[PDB]
Order: structure tokens, then C-alpha cells, then sequence
């Protein structure tokens, strides 16, 4: 089963298609929407349903130019690393042996290892956090989490912040592995994100069940001649 297999019906529902209509309208009404339409579903492009190993929930896409490109917490090459991602990198440096501060914030290489970087809201108006929160995206990502819970086995969920925690509140804690911490945002990171030991902990779960660990040092696409 692929994502389209299990979401094809869901994507024919009016809530979902009305959501896309609204986005498509706002893009043509003098408002910039992030990320670009071709990137909205990049988390699904880069880690297929059967490849999901670790799910990390974000909430809103980043709302500045060059930041959002369809992966929770990630930014494009050449963009400054946002404070939430810098705090994640700090926890990584304090816990993953050999890890050092990346010089970029691009996390595609996580996604390609089975890390589903899923924002619960998949678009946003430029400069206006949460501006599409009351469209249909939360409904859609509810269904996505529900399908991973049902169709997959042994997934680690990293739930950061009250919003993400609620969002995954009914995941099967037997068949899957749920880890909670406050959010890596500067407003909450010292309240429990630091010391959470989620990157190591996820890897040990994976290893325990015979799966390979995530290489958490993210890498940029290379150059060709």
C-alpha cells in the first residue's frame, strides 16, 4: 500500500477539495502562500507509507520566503536555520555521538531515511502563522496519522508540544512507540525539550526491532559536473 492507495478516497472528500480551492484562490488574490503548490505534499513524496520509521509532527509551515518546502521543521538550502531547528540540532549535538552543528537546515535526507516530517497544517499565508489552521488540513492529517497507526507497525512518534501530543493522543502505544516532550521552540525548549532524549531513544527502538537507525546528521544534495 502507498499513500495514494489509502488516501485516494479521502482526497475526493469536499472538505479536502474545498481546502485546495481556498488555497488556489488565495494564491491568485494578492497573497503569497507557502509552501509552493508543488511542495505541499513533499513529506509524502519523500517517505512513502511503507517506509515510515519515525514520525515527527510540526504544526504550521514556516511562513517566510524560502523557508517552507513541505517538510516539518526543515528549510531550503541557503536559508538560515530557524530557532526551533537550531534547538533540535542542539539536543542532537548533546546526545548523538559524533554529531556536529550542520551548516544548513535542509532535512530531506531525514525524510529519505523514513522520517515523516509532517506538519499538521500544510499551507500558510506569508508572515501569518496559523492563518490556514481552520481550513481542512487538521482533518486531513488526522486521517493520515490514523492510517499510519492502522496500516503500519513499530513506528516511533515524536510528539513535541501540546498540539502534537493531542494530535497523537490515540496512537496505539503497544504496536507503536510514542515519545513526548515540550516543543523545540525557544519559548518551550528549556522546559523539557533539552534532555528529552528522543533521537537516541528512537534509534534504540528501531534497532531493538531489527530496523536500521536514522543518521540524524542532515545532508545537502551534492553537485555534479
Amino acid at each position: 500500500l502507498t499513500w495514494h492507495d489509502v488516501l485516494a478516497e479521502e482526497k475526493q472528500q469536499p472538505y479536502f477539495l474545498n481546502t485546495l480551492q481556498t488555497v488556489a484562490s488565495e494564491r491568485q488574490s494578492g497573497v503569497t502562500i507557502y509552501p509552493p503548490q508543488k511542495d505541499v505534499f513533499n513529506a509524502f513524496r519523500f517517505t512513502e507509507l511503507g517506509d515510515v520509521k519515525v514520525v515527527i509532527l510540526g504544526q504550521d509551515p514556516y511562513h517566510g520566503p524560502g523557508q517552507a518546502h513541505g517538510l516539518a521543521f526543515s528549510v531550503r538550502p541557503g536559508i538560515a536555520i530557524p530557532p526551533s531547528l537550531l534547538n533540535m540540532y542542539k539536543e542532537l549535538e548533546n546526545t548523538i555521538p559524533g554529531f556536529t552543528r550542520p551548516n544548513h537546515g535542509y532535512l530531506e535526507s531525514w525524510a529519505r531515511q523514513g522520517v515523516l516530517l509532517l506538519n499538521t497544517v500544510l499551507t500558510v499565508r506569508a508572515g501569518q502563522a496559523h492563518s490556514h489552521a481552520s481550513l481542512g488540513w487538521e482533518t486531513f492529517t488526522d486521517k493520515v496519522i490514523s492510517l499510519i497507526n492502522q496500516h503500519r507497525e513499530g513506528v516511533v512518534f515524536l510528539l513535541w508540544g501540546s498540539h502534537a501530543q493531542k494530535k497523537g493522543a490515540i496512537i496505539d502505544k503497544q504496536r507503536h512507540h510514542v515519545l513526548k516532550a515540550p516543543h523545540p521552540s525557544p519559548l518551550s525548549a528549556h522546559r523539557g525539550f533539552f534532555g528529552c532524549n528522543h533521537f537516541v531513544l528512537a534509534n534504540q527502538w528501531l534497532e531493538q526491532h531489527g530496523e536500521t537507525p536514522i543518521d540524524w546528521m542532515p545532508v545537502l544534495p551534492a553537485e555534479s559536473e
